[PDB]
DNA sequence: CCGACAGCGCATCAGC
DNA sequence: GCTGATGCGC
DNA sequence: GTCGG
C-alpha cells in the first residue's frame, strides 16, 4: 500500500530483464530494489528519496519520478502491450521452459499453453510435467499441509531405513505460514565426504515415497538430488490437494548441518552470519566452515555435529531458525 | 571505466 | 560412444 | 542496474 505500485513496477521490469533480455544481473538488481523498498517504513514522495536506499541508482530514482507524477512507465506499457515480449514472458512461467526455449517457441508461433499442448513433442520431459502442472504449481502451500507433507516425508524416511536423517528447511523451517515447494534435506551414517554413498541412499527414498504414492512425478534425478512432484492423498469425502514441488537432496553426515544452516536461511541472514564468521577469521559456505589463515588461506573444515556448532565456532549465540528473518 | 553480481546437480544439446 | 557446454532451477 | 575497486 505504501509502495506497492512501486514494488509491482520494479518487479514486472525484473521479470522482463530475466525472460526476455536475458539479463540475469539486472533482474536480481530490480529485484534488489524491489525488497529494500518493500521494507522502507514511508510512502516514498520522489527518486531522490528512494535513492537513499541501498540498491536503488538513479535509473529506478528516474522510474520513480515518472511513476509518480503519472502512475504509470512508459517503457511498461510498450512491453506490456508487445505480443512477443509479453508470450516470452508468459511461457516462462512453465518450469523447465527458460528464456532460451520461451524465445525459440514465441519464434515459431508456440505462444500460449495450448499451442504448447499441440507441439508436445516439442518439449522435454521436465517442461511436460511443468505444463501438466502449470496451475498447481503457481499455488502457494498453506503450513497445514506442509506439516501433513512432513509426517509423510518422515515416516517413509524412517520405514526405509531408521537411521537415515531428514529435514525439511527453506522458509517452512522458520515458521513461515505459506511455503512454494518443499526442500528436504536426507542424509545417513554411512554417507561422508571421503567415503562411499552405498550409491543407492537417495534411489531408496525416492523409492518408497513413490510407492506409498505420494510422489507423483521425477523432474530429475541423481545419486544426490531428487526434483519431483508430490501429493496428499486426498480425503475420501472431498477435493484432491493440488501437487507440489518437492527437492530432496543427499548430504554427506559430515556437511548435513553447514547444509540444514545454508537451506534454512534466510538469505538476508546468511549474509550476515557468512559476513561475521570472516571477521571473526572463518569462512562459510554450504558444505562446511573453515578457519582463515594470516595470509588469508582457508584450513581444513572444522568438525560440525549441529547447527549450533557452527555458532560456536564464530561466537555467537545459536539463533533459532524462526528468528533468522535477517 | 569496468567487472561482479552464487554456483552447482542434473538433463540435454553440441561436437568429437 | 565419449566429453564439455548450455539451459534450467534452486 | 547498482555498486565499488
Ligand atoms: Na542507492
Ligand atoms: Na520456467
Amino acid at each position: 500500500t505504501l509502495n506497492g505500485g512501486i514494488t509491482d513496477m520494479l518487479t514486472e521490469l525484473a521479470n522482463f530483464e530475466k525472460n526476455v533480455s536475458q539479463a540475469i544481473h539486472k533482474y536480481n538488481a530490480y529485484r534488489k530494489a524491489a525488497s529494500v523498498i518493500a521494507k522502507y517504513p514511508h510512502k516514498i514522495k520522489s527518486g531522490a528519496e528512494a535513492k537513499k536506499l541501498p540498491g536503488v541508482g538513479t535509473k529506478i530514482a528516474e522510474k520513480i519520478d515518472e511513476f509518480l507524477a503519472t502512475g504509470k512507465l512508459r517503457k511498461l506499457e510498450k512491453i506490456r502491450q508487445d505480443d512477443t515480449s509479453s508470450s516470452i514472458n508468459f511461457l516462462t512461467r512453465v518450469s523447465g521452459i527458460g528464456p532460451s526455449a520461451a524465445r525459440k517457441f514465441v519464434d515459431e508461433g508456440i505462444k500460449t499453453l495450448e499451442d504448447l499442448r499441440k507441439n508436445e513433442d516439442k518439449l522435454n520431459h521436465h517442461q511436460r510435467i511443468g505444463l501438466k502442472y502449470f496451475g498447481d504449481f503457481e499455488k502457494r502451500i498453506p503450513r497445514e499441509e506442509m506439516l501433513q507433507m512432513q509426517d509423510i516425508v518422515l515416516n517413509e524416511v524412517k520405514k526405509v531405513d531408521s537411521e537415515y536423517i531428514a529435514t525439511v528447511c527453506g522458509s517452512f523451517r522458520r515458521g513461515a505460514e505459506s511455503s512454494g515447494d518443499m526442500d528436504v534435506l536426507l542424509t545417513h551414517p554411512s554417507f561422508t565426504s571421503e567415503s562411499t554413498k552405498q550409491p543407492k541412499l537417495l534411489h531408496q527414498v525416492v523409492e518408497q515415497l513413490q510407492k506409498v504414492h505420494f510422489i507423483t512425478d521425477t523432474l530429475s534425478k541423481g545419486e544426490t538430488k531428487f526434483m519431483g512432484v508430490c501429493q496428499l492423498p486426498s480425503k475420501n469425502d472431498e477435493k484432491e490437494y493440488p501437487h507440489r514441488r518437492i527437492d530432496i537432496r543427499l548430504i554427506p553426515k559430515d556437511q548435513y548441518y553447514c547444509g540444514v544452516l545454508y537451506f534454512t536461511g534466510s538469505d538476508i541472514f546468511n549474509k550476515n552470519m557468512r559476513a561475521h564468521a570472516l571477521e571473526k577469521g572463518f569462512t562459510i559456505n554450504k558444505y562446511t566452515i573453515r578457519p582463515l589463515g594470516v595470509t588469508g588461506v582457508a584450513g581444513e573444515p572444522l568438525p560440525v555435529d549441529s547447527e549450533k556448532d557452527i555458532f560456536d565456532y564464530i561466537q555467537w549465540k545459536y539463533r533459532e531458525p524462526k528468528d533468522r528473518s535477517e
